[PDB]
C-alpha cells in the first residue's frame, strides 16, 4: 500500500523540480493544478481536487457531511482531497478576530479548523492561518504572522491528537509575512521548527500584482524546506503558474470562474467567447487542447449556447478550460523532466502575449 | 443506403403502435421523445432531436447558419434533426396576422418558413401552421384551421420547389381544429389531401388540461392516415406520453425546464430536489434509472450542488431527466412489441402517482 505521504523530486531545472507526492488514496503528479471539485465532473485528468470548506461548515455543516460519509463518499471522488482551513474565506466573505480564533456571521478556531477538515475527511489539511491583508505595514504584518504561527502549533497539535486523521492524512503549514524577507524567513523558521508535510506559500494572491508576487517568491521559496511540497495558495492565471513553477513552486488552486463568465484559455491567451468576432469562427477553443470539447464543437457553437442563455454553453467553457490547465501542467512536468523548461516558458509567453 | 422517409409499424396493442421511422441520416424507433438539442450533450439515447428554428432565425440567422455549413454540422449531431415551423413560437414569446403570414417584432409565411428550415438543414420539417388559441369559438376556431390548412398547402408547395429538401428531408402536415371533433375531421382531410410524410396533432397543450386533450385525441388520432407517424405537438408530462401513446400518438417533444428549476422525474413522480428532505438522502435521484449521474451521486450531492448555485448541479438533473424520458420510451416500446403495455400503463400510473 502506498504510504501516508511520501515527496519524491525525480527531475529538476533551476529552481523548478518535477515529481510525486504519494498519498493513501493516489498519487500526486507535480507540479500540480488542483481544480474545484464542484465545478463540473472532474475525472482521475486532475489527482487531487479541492473541497470547499467554508461552504460546507455553513452548508449543510461539517457534522453532516460526516454523517453522510465524508467527502469521498458524498462527491463520487476517491483520490486525494484538499481542503483549506476556513479563514481566508470568513475574512474575505463573512467579524471578530482574537487570539482563539475568528468569531463570524461561528467560532473558527486552529482546533475547529482541523476538526471540520477531519469530518469532511480530506487528504491534505491546511494549518489554520490569517491571510494578512494587502499592504500591510512591517508592524501589522509581523503581529499577524507571529499568530499564525502560534495557530500552526495549535493546528499541528489538533491534528496529532485524532488518530484516524494523524494516520491517513497530511498537514501543511502556510507561510506569511507579507512581502518583507524578514518575515518571511522567520515565518519560514518557524514552520520548519514545528514540521510539517508540506509548505504553502500564503499571503499572496491578495492584490499586490505579478511583479511583486514574483519578487516574494524569488526570496521566499528557497526559505522552505527543499525536500518537501511548495503550495502557492490562490495562484493563478497560466503565466503566473509558469512563473511560480521557475520559482520552485510545486502545487496550484479562475479556470471556473471564468468558465461561468464567458472566458476561454488558449495557448494564444484568453478569448471572450460571447464577442461578436467567435459567432462565424469554426476553429475550436484551442487549436491544439485535446479536450472533449475541442474534438467536437466550434468556437461559433460555444458562442451561441452562451448567448442563448444555455447552461450547456458554460458547462462546455468550464470543461474546457479545466482540461487546458491540465493539459498545461503536463506540459510543465514533461518539460522540466526532459530539461526544456526554461524554453518552455520562453515560448509559452512570447505566445501567450502574443494574442 | 436509407430511404429518404419510411415508416414501418412492427407491433400494436390496441391503439398504441411501436416501429421505426428510416431517414437517411439513421432510424427513428417509435414511440419517440425528441429532446431539445442544446439542452445537454445528447449522445445517440436519442434518435432525433430539436433544433429551435425561432431562436436560430433571430440568433445567429437562418442564413448564417447556413453559411457555418447547416445544423448538423453546428451542433454537432450527425442524426435526424427535427424543426418546427416558427409561428407557435412566434404567437407567443414576440405581432400582425395576415393571409400571406405573420409580422412580428420579420414577416414569416409558409414560403419563408419552409426555406429557413432549409437553410437550417433539418430533416423532419413542419408546415407553417396557427396554433389556434384556447379557448376558442367555432368560428374563430374553424377560419383560424382554414387558413392553417391554405398554408399547409403554400407549406408543401414551397418544400417541393426545393430539390435537395425534397429529395432529403420528410414534410408533416399539422392538424388544428381546437375541441371541435367537425373542424378536426375536416383538418385531417385537407392534410390528407395535400400529402404528407407524418401528420402531427397541433392546438393542444394550450392550456385545455389532460382530460381535455384526452378526449381530443380519442376522435382526433384515427382521423389521421394509420400508416404515417402521428406527431403530438408539445406534450408532455411522462402521463400525458402514457395516455397519449395508448390514443396513437408515435412522437413527442418539460424535462429540460424542470431540471434547470430543480425538478427531476422519478418512477414515483416528480420530486423538488432543493427541498430540505433531500439533504441527506443517500438514494440516487431514481432506485431504477441506468443513467450516469444515477449511478455515481446521491440526491444529497445533487441538492447540495444546486442550493450552492453550481451549474454542475443543473447539468447533472438535466442529464438525469433526458435519460429517464428515454427509458421511459425505451419501456413503452418494449411493453407495446410484448403485448404488455396496458399492464404497463396501469403499473406505471398506480406508482407515479402514490408518489
Ligand atoms: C476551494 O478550495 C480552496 C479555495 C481557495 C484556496 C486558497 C485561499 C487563499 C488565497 N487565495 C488567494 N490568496 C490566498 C491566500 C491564502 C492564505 O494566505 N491562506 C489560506 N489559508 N488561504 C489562502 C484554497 C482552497
Ligand atoms: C425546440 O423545438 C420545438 C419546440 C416546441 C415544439 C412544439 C410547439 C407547439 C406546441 N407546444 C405546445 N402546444 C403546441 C402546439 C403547436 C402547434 O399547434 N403548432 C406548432 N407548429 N407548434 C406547436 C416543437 C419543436
Ligand atoms: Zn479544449
Ligand atoms: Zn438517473
Amino acid at each position: 500500500d502506498r504510504p501516508r505521504f511520501s515527496f519524491s523530486i525525480a527531475a529538476r531545472e533551476g529552481k523548478a523540480r518535477t515529481g510525486t507526492i504519494e498519498m493513501k488514496r493516489g498519487v500526486i503528479r507535480t507540479p500540480a493544478f488542483m481544480p474545484v471539485g464542484t465545478a463540473a465532473t472532474v475525472k482521475a485528468g486532475a489527482d487531487i481536487i479541492l473541497g470547499n470548506t467554508y461552504h460546507l461548515m455553513l452548508r449543510p455543516g461539517a457534522e453532516r457531511i460526516a454523517k453522510l460519509g465524508g467527502l469521498h463518499s458524498f462527491m463520487g471522488w476517491d483520490r486525494p482531497i484538499l481542503t483549506d482551513s476556513g479563514g481566508y474565506q470568513v475574512m474575505s466573505l463573512s467579524t471578530k478576530q482574537s487570539e482563539e480564533g475568528v468569531t463570524f456571521k461561528h467560532m473558527l478556531s486552529p482546533e475547529r479548523s482541523i476538526e471540520i477538515q477531519h469530518l469532511l475527511g480530506s487528504d491534505i489539511v491546511m494549518a489554520f492561518d490569517e491571510c494578512t491583508p494587502y499592504p500591510a505595514t512591517p508592524s501589522r504584518a509581523a503581529s499577524s504572522m507571529e499568530r499564525s504561527m502560534r495557530w500552526a502549533k495549535r493546528s499541528r497539535d489538533a491534528f496529532d491528537s485524532r488518530k484516524e486523521q494523524a494516520e491517513n492524512a497530511a498537514l501543511f503549514g502556510i507561510q506569511q509575512g507579507s512581502v518583507f524577507e524578514n518575515l518571511r524567513q522567520q515565518s519560514a523558521d518557524a514552520l520548519a521548527e514545528i514540521g510539517f508535510d508540506g509548505y504553502a506559500v500564503g499571503g499572496l494572491a491578495v492584490g499586490e500584482g505579478q511583479d511583486e508576487m514574483f519578487r516574494v517568491l524569488d526570496f521566499s521559496v528557497p526559505m522552505l524546506p527543499d525536500d518537501k511540497p511548495h503550495y502557492l495558495m490562490g495562484v493563478g492565471k497560466p503565466d503566473d503558474i509558469v512563473g511560480a513553477v521557475e520559482r520552485g513552486i510545486d502545487m496550484f488552486d479562475l479556470p471556473t470562474r471564468s468558465g461561468r463568465n464567458g472566458q476561454a484559455f488558449t495557448w494564444d491567451g484568453p478569448i471572450n467567447i460571447r464577442n461578436a468576432r467567435f459567432s462565424e469562427d469554426l476553429k475550436p477553443l484551442d487549436s491544439e487542447c485535446h479536450c472533449a470539447v475541442c474534438q467536437k464543437w466550434s468556437r461559433a457553437y460555444i458562442h451561441h449556447l452562451i448567448r442563448a442563455g444555455e447552461i450547456l454553453g458554460a458547462m462546455l467553457m468550464t470543461e474546457h478550460n479545466i482540461a487546458f490547465y491540465q493539459q498545461l501542467m503536463q506540459k510543465i512536468r514533461d518539460s522540466i523532466s526532459e530539461g526544456r523548461f526554461s524554453q518552455f516558458a520562453q515560448d509559452f509567453r512570447a505566445r501567450y502575449f502574443a494574442r
